[PDB]
């Protein structure tokens, strides 16, 4: 999928095109150059292609003349300023790798220093995003939202779409492609964003005119559409088996840690196949799965004396087993008790309907124990708050303090009028709704995010031009049709999930991939929410 491309534009491109056999060549980097690669290729694959150590340009570093060093920088005056800065001899040569394009003044003063002497190979591959999953991209800009909608960045806003616009024409060139672009028709922020991506997209299409030709790849589409369009879905607590984890669990760069009969630190990445079956699946069809494959595995390999001594074999294959049965059951152990409660009132609040489809009453009724409450944790009823909120289309100024007051959770006041930066209604819109849909589902899971209509609509060519416009007409006239999504302040696990979702409800004639510049969970995006009415100078420019 998406690492397999960027692992082969990496490794082929840039590693096996300088090889020589007899020497090898240190590889250095910057923060942003080396979580890309280190997101798709293994450290094998690394070393198969002639690279002794790999090392961080940040860090002080010893001299060794005796190899070749490559550099793979993103062009920005930090990393330039401290590659000349190696040789103004850290190294005998060097081959130096832009992931973007060098704007001439960092080139100009490049040339004017003593590297330039021993400077053996410059080129530029223009790759500059993280492949998360297969089918999920990111632009490694967490700070973007913060530039986007903070006031105290209100001077880099339009910088920061510019940023972006460039990195998502990368990703076009990356994948061969020549889309028709389209954006959500209200807000400012997306159509702004989709005129410049078509900017900075023309440029890849003038210096290679055959981009996107063909009668599949002239029907691609890509959708800009802004974090105010759904802000219900990324509240959500899901219970899909990914979504889930990293919400109730405490999951850091995407590591799991659990006890044994020890001390076990699992990666939930794309190795794990088993998580690659499983991250998209209700829990409730967890164990049994889980169980399913088993009996196949074990069984497979299989009086029963001899599969006894043959145990500590499969006994490595078998704990990957053990490893996502134990997390689904950690799943349960968090969803008992409060959260469970939580989902019933998020569900009849987002739906706008109790289960038996009959309409919610009084919504108000709906969620005031769960404010009162001492025992529910204020993020957890700020959720259930802003869910109230959005379905309401606005409430009262006064109807908003007495319900931060009784639901005692004051000093997050702040988050909460914050969801008005990105464009959402808290006091006194814009907001789209998911149609109906008459299709049985678990009770506790019966929202759908509005992507997906989305999704759905612009496959079968059906989505409304009116909402959702072209930049450009697509001239009168893999190999098949790409759909790329690009939500603006964040993707949530849902919506990552649609896109699986509809890729396999087409069979194979439509990829659908969908990205941000981060990736959210709901507590992560009440975080993002947090900030945007304080000024942080530690929060990365664009
Ligand atoms: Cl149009």
């Amino acid at each position: 999928g998406l690492k397999a491309v960027v692992g082969e534009k990496i490794l082929s491109g840039v590693i096996r095109s300088v090889k020589k056999d007899g020497e090898w060549k240190v590889l250095i980097m910057d923060h942003p150059s080396m979580r890309i690669l280190s997101s798709c290729c293994k450290m094998s694959d690394i070393l198969a292609e002639g690279i002794t150590i790999v090392e961080d340009i940040n860090k002080r570093r010893e001299p060794i003349p005796s190899l070749e060093a490559i550099y793979l920088l993103s062009p920005t005056e930090k990393s330039v300023q401290a590659l000349i800065k190696d040789f103004q001899f850290t190294y005998k040569a060097a081959h130096i790798f832009f992931t973007d394009t060098c704007p001439e003044p960092l080139f100009s003063e490049l040339g004017r220093s003593r590297l330039a002497k021993v400077v053996k190979t410059l080129k530029e591959i223009h790759l500059a995003f993280l492949p998360y999953e297969a089918q999920v991209f990111s632009l490694d800009a967490p700070h973007s939202t913060y530039n986007l909608y903070c006031p105290f960045r209100a001077e880099e806003r339009t910088r920061q779409l510019e940023v972006l616009a460039q990195q998502i024409a990368t990703l076009c060139a990356t994948l061969q492609e020549y889309p028709a672009i389209r954006y959500r028709k209200g807000p400012e922020d997306t159509a702004q964003l989709a005129h410049a991506v078509l900017a900075k997209l023309n440029a890849f299409k003038a210096d290679t005119p055959s981009l996107g030709e063909g009668p599949e790849k002239t029907r691609s589409q890509l959708l800009i559409m802004d974090r105010a369009a759904d802000p219900v879905s990324p509240l959500l607590h899901e219970l899909t088996f990914q979504a889930m984890a990293y919400d109730l669990l405490d999951i850091e760069q995407d590591t799991y840690r659990y006890e044994t009969t020890r001390e076990k630190a699992v990666l939930l990445d794309e190795d794990d196949d088993l998580w690659v079956e499983l991250r998209h699946m209700h829990i409730a069809d967890v164990s049994k799965k889980v169980t399913e494959l088993l009996r196949t595995f074990c069984e497979s390999k299989r009086d029963l004396s001899q599969i006894l001594k043959k145990m500590p074999q499969y006994q490595k294959e078998l704990n990957k087993y053990s490893t996502h049965l134990h997390l689904a059951d950690d799943c349960m152990k968090h969803f008992k008790g409060s959260v469970e409660k939580l989902c019933s009132v998020e569900q009849d609040l987002a739906m706008g309907s109790d289960a038996e489809g009959e309409k919610i009453k009084d919504s108000m009724k709906l969620i005031v124990p769960v404010l009162l409450d001492a025992a529910v944790p204020a993020y957890d009823k700020i959720r259930v708050l802003l869910l109230y909120i959005l379905l309401r289309n606005g409430v009262s100024e006064e109807n908003l303090a007495k319900l931060i007051q009784h639901a005692n959770v004051q000093a997050h006041s702040s988050l909460i009028r914050n969801l008005e930066q990105l464009g959402g209604t808290v006091t006194n819109s814009s907001r789209l709704e998911p149609r109906e849909r008459m299709e049985p589902t678990y009770q506790l899971s019966r929202w759908t995010p509005v992507i997906k209509d989305v999704m759905e609509d612009a496959v079968e060519d059906r989505l409304d031009r009116n909402l959702w416009p072209f930049v450009s007409d697509p001239a009168p006239t893999r190999a098949g049709p790409r759909l790329i999504v690009y939500v603006m302040g964040g993707v949530a696990m849902s919506e990552m999930r649609a896109a699986y979702e509809v890729t396999r409800a087409t069979e194979g004639k439509w990829e659908v991939l969908i990205g941000s510049s981060h990736i959210l969970t709901p507590t992560r995006f009440l975080d993002d929410l947090k900030a945007l009415d304080k000024k942080l100078e530690d929060i990365a420019l664009p």
